[PDB]
């Protein structure tokens, strides 16, 4: 069978919490007043919800209303409990309220509103310093939720709301997030394809917080190199082949050999043999201004096959890449 794995940090956080903290199936939702919130315009539709900009008429302030499509009560309470546990943490989106939507017949989460700059203007104009700044702001959020027993499992540009005017960042969409318990086997069908960690792509279920750091590396590579997404697979199989053309196939085999994992035989025809590449290969005159030796070394230490060898969020915040960022 496969070799078990545990997180190298925050391993026992949920163990020594009261069972109330992580036993989300037992959570009792405390409902607000649906009539306090007036929908203004639809902002998005996902597979699991729709999201609206709205007004809270008791303070005339804008809020964002996420009305869940029908989903199992378990998963609704999971998201709710996680939002409540993490509320007030650095750069975590704030759950303001929860109300019963009369039309949907499902819960509606009420969030703080972020005046977000949308993501193509952000991708096109963020400077070297801005990338470092916002990376640091993201690591603050990730170190907080990891220290609180929670992995996000869906880190990607669209879940990072930035109001670039006020240099304000918020990590959103906790609907895939889970509590980390040592030895617990999880569902590998999480994260968007381009940000899925190798552990997911080789069907290794006993993963942990370090999955978020792989996804964060994919975001970082897309920004400093100006290739979004960076690993652009046509499906989950070709996703792993795209990674292996950069990180090499020899270390991929070392990885699965360490955990006594076996690749799906369907890779036999498509994986090939690939050397590991130096990151300088992706540097050119149109992304040069975003690359430094520090950037490449930091990236290199995030994008590791072995989830156990990636930097933790806290370790990443110690990296020289962030020495130039003004600390508050
Ligand atoms: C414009 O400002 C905001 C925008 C979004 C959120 C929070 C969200 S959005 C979400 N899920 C989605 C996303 C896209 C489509 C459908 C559902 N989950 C969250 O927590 C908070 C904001 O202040």
């Amino acid at each position: 069978g496969p070799v078990p794995s545990r997180a190298r940090v925050y391993t026992d956080v949920n163990t020594h919490r009261p069972r109330e903290y992580w036993d989300y199936e037992s959570h009792v939702v405390e409902w607000g007043n649906q009539d306090d919130y007036q929908l203004v315009r639809k902002l998005g539709r996902g597979k699991y919800s729709e999201v609206f900009e709205a007004i809270n008429i008791t303070n005339n302030e804008k809020v964002v209303v996420k009305i869940l499509k029908p989903v199992k009560k378990k998963k609704i309470k999971r998201e709710i409990k996680i939002l409540e546990n993490l509320r007030g943490g650095p750069n975590i989106i704030t759950l303001a309220d929860i109300v019963k939507d009369p039309v949907s017949r499902t819960p509606a989460l009420v969030f703080e509103h972020v005046n977000n700059t949308d993501f193509k203007q952000l991708y096109q104009t963020l400077t070297d310093y801005d990338i470092r700044f916002y990376m640091y702001e993201i690591l603050k959020a990730l170190d907080y939720c990891h220290s609180m027993g929670i992995m996000h499992r869906d880190v990607k540009p669209h879940n990072v709301m930035i109001d670039h005017e006020h240099r304000k960042l918020r990590l959103i969409d906790w609907g895939l997030a889970e509590f980390y318990h040592p030895g617990q086997e999880y569902n590998v069908r999480v994260a968007s394809r381009y940000f899925k960690g190798p552990e997911l792509l080789v069907d290794y279920q006993m993963y942990d917080y370090s999955l978020d750091m792989w996804s964060l590396g994919c975001m970082l590579a897309s920004m400093i190199f100006r290739k979004e997404p960076f690993f652009h697979g046509h499906d989950n199989y070709d996703q792993l082949v795209r990674i292996a053309k950069v990180l090499g196939t020899e270390d991929l085999y070392d990885y699965i050999d360490k955990y006594n994992i076996e690749l799906d035989p369907r890779f036999n025809d498509i994986l090939g043999r690939h050397s590991r590449k130096r990151w300088e290969r992706f540097v050119h005159s149109e992304n040069q201004h975003l690359v430094s030796p520090e950037a490449l070394d930091f990236l290199d230490k995030l994008l590791r096959y072995d989830h156990q060898s990636r930097l933790t969020a806290r370790e990443a915040m110690e990296h020289p890449y962030f020495y130039t960022v003004v600390k508050d």
